[PDB]
């Protein structure tokens, strides 16, 4: 896939390893990172772009 900032994604969030609904908050191409905000959770916290999954993938 090709995200963009805003994108509605599923993350493995670094504390748990499991899937949960997130939104990109910002993109870093140079890096090829981006910022993630976990739904309902408040948290932000940094991915690889390639490690994003489908905002499908709950
Ligand atoms: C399940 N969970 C998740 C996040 C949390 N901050 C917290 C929980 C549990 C409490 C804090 C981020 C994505 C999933």
């Amino acid at each position: 896939q090709q995200w963009k900032v805003g994108d509605k994604c599923s993350a493995i969030w670094s504390e748990d390893g499991c899937i949960y609904p997130a939104t990109i908050a910002s993109i870093d191409f140079k890096r090829e990172t981006c910022v993630v905000v976990y739904t309902g959770y408040g948290n932000r916290e940094e991915q690889n772009l390639s490690d994003l999954l489908s905002p499908i993938c709950e």
